[PDB]
């Protein structure tokens, strides 16, 4: 994908930048609003980070450092020195104010023992963690009523996963039920099987056995495009072929959800509703057809039947946590893509529960709370996951 001539070039280019510490603002998670502070060394001195940039065509820059994400976190934590149990900061590298956000990639040692020791996203807005936030800048989704470019209330399933295994996240999952692609055009599976594949050839000491794995998608394809089943099963094939060829191993899969029951279907006809119910169910079936597939072969796979867990908390929220699973936590009242422009206040029934117990944020979005349920039922059935080395 990059030849060996500018794998070195590019590696050798070696220079300085500094960490943009992102924090909640609220004690509460009820409120999605951010802010940041610059990372500072215990003396007061700016930190900075060494090491080396690096775009494709695409011009997403990513910056490869040899200091550790558990390093640059206990930063941001002094630096910000909240005693807030939802700050959840998230970090960046910056050159200064007028720097976008930008994923650093801490590069692994050549003595690395075989376990897993990062997690790579790959899929739509139910993983992405602020893909089209810098292309939106920092504009959408509005940063006041969506969690810092998550299009939820805080963190994701993915980010909740890797905390909980005390790992490094590099995502490369971007949604469309948002409207996302009006800010970024190439946001399919495949495009970020490549885009994986070209980034991590400018990595130091990549072991792709080490990685684990996540992938959801196909959600995207049949409330957005309309595309037909064969269709989705086939991109869905590929990028399982691509990652494999390319050394992948460790998979966490799952089964998508019937995204009907979502708010926004409130708005829609009945026949729109049965037609997505329809290819949710065979896509599924699919999923499970793939995992053992790759099961059968040696790879190490975790599957989780989202669906199943979904049709459970939707029949009956109050058995697993929630007071309302079909409405959204946010006063939207219609499935406008515009709505994600504005700051919107929380319907009475939400402000009044807590936003930590409803299913739904906005009119298609879980809350951080249904995320983190999702991650906690995946971690329990999976045994802390017992087929992969950590
Ligand atoms: C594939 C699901 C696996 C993990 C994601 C974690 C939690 C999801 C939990 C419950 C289901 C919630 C909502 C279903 C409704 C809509 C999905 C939303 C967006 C997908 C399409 C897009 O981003 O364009």
């Amino acid at each position: 994908m990059v030849s060996a001539a500018e794998v070195v070039s590019a590696q050798e280019n070696q220079t300085y930048t500094y960490v943009r510490c992102w924090y909640r603002t609220s004690h509460s998670k009820d409120d999605a609003a951010t802010d940041w502070k610059w990372a500072k060394n215990q003396d007061g001195s700016d930190f900075t980070i060494d090491g080396y940039w690096w775009s494709s065509v695409s011009f997403k820059n990513m910056f490869y450092t040899n200091t550790s994400q558990n390093v640059i976190r206990q930063r941001c934590e002094e630096t910000l020195d909240l005693a807030n149990e939802n700050a959840d900061i998230t970090f960046f590298a910056a050159d200064n104010r007028y720097s976008y956000n930008h994923t650093i990639w801490s590069n692994d040692a050549a003595m690395q023992p075989d376990q897993i020791n990062k997690v790579v996203a790959l899929g739509d807005s139910l993983s992405d963690t602020g893909n089209i936030f810098n292309a939106s800048q920092w504009r959408f989704p509005n940063p006041n009523s969506w969690f810092l470019g998550h299009f939820s209330n805080g963190f994701v399933w993915t980010e909740y996963v890797a905390k909980a295994k005390n790992l490094p996240l590099y995502n490369w999952a971007v949604g469309g039920a948002a409207g996302e692609n009006q800010y970024i055009a190439l946001t399919g599976v495949g495009e970020q099987v490549s885009s994986y594949l070209t980034y991590t050839k400018l990595a130091k000491n990549y072991n792709p056995a080490n990685t684990l794995f996540t992938l959801e998608f196909g959600l995207n394809d049949f409330m957005n495009y309309n595309r037909s089943v064969p269709e989705v099963k086939a991109d869905y094939a590929e990028a399982l072929i691509r990652l494999t060829d390319a050394g992948a191993k460790n998979f966490m899969l799952m089964t998508l959800p019937d995204a009907t029951k979502a708010p926004q279907f409130k708005y829609s006809t009945q026949e729109e509703i049965e037609t997505i119910r329809a290819k949710v169910l065979k896509m599924n079936e699919f999923i499970k057809a793939q995992a053992m597939y790759y099961k059968a072969q040696g790879y190490n796979i975790a599957l989780f039947d989202t669906h199943a867990l979904f049709e459970k908390l939707t029949s009956a929220p109050e058995e697993h946590g929630f007071v309302n699973a079909s409405d959204p936590c946010l006063d939207i009242n219609r499935s406008s893509s515009v709505d994600y422009m504005y700051t919107h206040s929380l319907r009475s029934e939400c402000a009044a529960s807590g936003a930590d117990k409803f299913v739904f944020w906005d009119v298609t979005h879980p809350t951080t709370a249904t995320h983190r349920y999702v991650a906690e039922k995946m971690l329990e059935s999976s045994n802390n996951l017992e087929e992969f080395r950590f």
